[PDB]
């Protein structure tokens, strides 16, 4: 959600920044709705006041209360009708306001799509192979460890069954990532629900605009009016909502949280690349408004550190205005080298959300003296998407016979094992 | 599913065994449906034969084919009508057959409910405390590590948010359990889908009878006719279905599999005890029919070994006929000591399923020479339910000030940490 006072004072200036994302803000409709809202708001508050006054006259006349009671009931019917008409108009304003993406920060390069993204840095040298590179699907078949056919039998397309040592390696990657962020990077570990409610989804921006990208669960028989849930598309959703409706003491900031969860989306026909269910170790930071740009560089470095310790070459890319996600104001993507595809592929997206989710959640901070609160800033970043790390690990460390060399940093997580196979 | 030939030859003998569970088999309705099925089956196969013959006469007359074509279309309409009437009757037989629980093995003590279960063994001595025992909810509040209120905000009742060292300890328990079963007990690790289809749910017995105990997801826009999924209530569902429609070489048996998954059910108002989402390390065995009773003792010992290495006192209980789950033919429950409740509480259920799920899945085995296949037997057991292990660990190892002593066997999983707090 953008600042409603910013939409009322500078609508054309806001529409200009949003045009860089390719978003056309309907300024004309927002103005006509807002002018009609002020007319209905005055009419409604006048009815609220006269009804309140007419009912006080009843208690004052108790010292015939029937002619006064009829008037109070007509005023009550008129007030409810005016309140419903007003609420219908407020919901139309909300339908527009809650579908507006975040305003891009000035640091973001202007661009129309992913071909306009700017490479910021590169690390490591892609391996030169002495044989024909096999992809992760072929490697998983050779080991009997990645089985897409069994997952189609159990469920359907875009799911996987991992078996044996490759399932073990996938678990080891998550253990290493969680240990790195909690032991070296200052994040606190969290176990979160994988089903969340509508308030949580509105809070992080998935609702109202991206309902179709979620798996929704039908309400339960015994919780019929309070169980309209959806599976989490990322741990960013439950983690960021932990500060919803909170006033945090600024001394307690930053709040740095991590979690390893499955992620569920219904948004590459072959492999672990774009599945409906995938594991991801997520990093979330809740910070003071002035520290969010520095916290973005810090969190991006925490994700880069995972790729560096694993020996996986990668590139850091600043997303342009046209390639950013809905709630981000600034994003860096990390793209890992994938030898069978001869290119870098996205493995992490690190964003500064500014106060866009804090506005929806009412997440604020305050100094003990300060007579006023302030919205916090929120940030989220993959550190990393675990299945994509397994793809990169398998392809970059494959041997001529298909054996997988286990990166040195993961060997304590595999009981010192050097190779799978 | 029970053997259909056993329901046709010994219906009263089957009804007698099922009566021990408190299940009344409607023998009279099954017989009347089966007699009417034989009438419709003869009438249908006679129509299939005459239609097949009448269409062959068309090709033979190509050497006027209009009087013969009209007859073929009337026969075709009569055959389709007879096939639909027959299929409606087959579905009524299926509605009865697929709701019948498994026949209890003779080893199972006869009983009406859980108060008739038989204690088989006991291990360890419940700790005598020098202070008033705190429950896991109070301990989690003192540490700030178990937060039920935050989970109600994110989702609703019967969910939890774990934070900091207690989330870390919960992860350490799962790591230890998976490492024990894969390193010492011969199980192969699996990563499975957490959403499964209707065939999978019918295969393990959740459908048709227990649909109301599952979270169901609405079909996806782009997969409208192939995405009616449900969240897994246990890893037994995807793991056991890995052998659906397979003929396994008997030399490859036993197939021993383990997985750590969240579990989702909508079946203790306070705590981690009965939540809609809980983690569990599951053990599944697919074995030859003659080895299933020995494999049950082996798998129960693998679950008991977890409690023993963790130093948690427990009791092993043989469930009576009236307290067994739907698909089990024989079950042992392990009940861990819970000091705040002054009793043992269920933490594992280990079952021999016999051929009941193998019948539904068509999972069979064969020796290379053997001219005929045989249904395998399946088994499943908790090793263990992770949140209940955390409950027992917290309460049994709490110190007077609320600190949690980390069991010796988990300390390598916590970087040598001795106490939380
Ligand atoms: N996003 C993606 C989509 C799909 C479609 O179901 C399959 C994937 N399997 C792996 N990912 C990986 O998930 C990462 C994070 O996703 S993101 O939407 O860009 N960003 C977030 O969710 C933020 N909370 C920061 O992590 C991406 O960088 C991608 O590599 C997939
Ligand atoms: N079952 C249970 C139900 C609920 C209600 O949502 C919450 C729970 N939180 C922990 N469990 C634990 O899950 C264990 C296994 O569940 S079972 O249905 O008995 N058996 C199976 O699922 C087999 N596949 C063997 O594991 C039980 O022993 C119980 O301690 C819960
Ligand atoms: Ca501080
Ligand atoms: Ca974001
Ligand atoms: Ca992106
Ligand atoms: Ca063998
Ligand atoms: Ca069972
Ligand atoms: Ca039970």
């Amino acid at each position: 959600m953008l600042d409603p006072n910013l939409l009322r004072t500078e609508p054309d200036a806001v529409a200009e920044k949003l045009a860089r994302r390719g978003f056309k803000l309907d300024v004309d409709k927002l103005r006509a709705l807002e002018e009609r809202r002020k007319v209905l708001q005055v009419q409604t508050e006048n009815l609220q006041a006269e009804r309140n006054s007419r009912s006080k006259s009843i208690g004052q006349a108790k010292a015939d209360i029937e002619p006064l009671r009829l008037e109070v009931n007509k005023l009550g019917e008129q007030l409810d009708a005016a309140k419903s008409e007003l609420e219908t108009l407020l919901a139309e304003i909300r339908d527009i306001a809650l579908a507006i993406p975040n305003i891009p920060h000035d640091d973001v390069p202007v661009g129309r799509d992913e071909n306009d993204n700017v490479e910021v840095s590169r690390w490591g040298t892609p391996r030169q192979f002495d044989f024909e590179v096999r992809d992760h699907v072929t490697l998983g078949e050779m080991h009997g460890g990645l089985d897409f056919a069994a997952a189609v039998k159990l469920t359907g397309s875009r799911f996987v069954v991992m078996k044996g040592q490759l399932a073990r390696l996938h678990r080891a990657l998550a253990q290493f990532m969680l240990d790195l962020h909690t032991e070296q990077h200052g994040y606190s570990e969290n176990y979160v629900p994988y089903l969340v409610n509508q308030d949580t989804l509105y809070g992080t921006g998935q609702l109202p605009k991206f309902a179709g990208d979620l798996f929704h669960t039908r309400p339960l028989e015994e919780e019929a009016d309070s169980s309209n849930y959806a599976l989490i598309p990322t741990a960013e959703v439950p983690l960021t909502n932990l500060v919803r409706d909170e006033i945090i003491d600024e001394d307690d900031l930053p709040i740095k949280m991590t979690a390893h969860t499955p992620c569920f989306r219904s948004e590459d026909t072959r492999g672990l690349i774009r599945m409906h269910q995938f594991d991801k170790v997520e990093m979330v930071q809740i910070v003071r408004p002035e520290d969010s740009m520095a916290a973005l560089e810090e969190m991006t470095g925490h994700a880069e550190k995972v790729l560096q310790l694993l020996g996986l070459p990668y590139r850091k890319v600043a997303l342009c205005t046209g390639d950013m996600g809905f709630s981000a104001c600034k994003t860096y993507d990390l793209e890992v080298w994938v030898p069978a595809q001869n290119t870098y592929r996205e493995i992490s997206s690190c964003s500064n959300v500014w106060d866009f989710q804090a506005r929806r959640m009412q997440a604020r901070c305050r100094s003990k003296s300060d007579k006023k609160t302030r919205l916090v800033h929120t940030l989220n970043g993959s550190g990393l998407a675990v299945g994509r790390t397994l793809v990169a690990l398998m392809e970059n460390y494959q041997q001529a016979d298909g054996r997988i060399e286990i990166p040195e940093v993961l060997r304590p997580y595999m009981r010192g094992l050097e190779y799978i196979g």
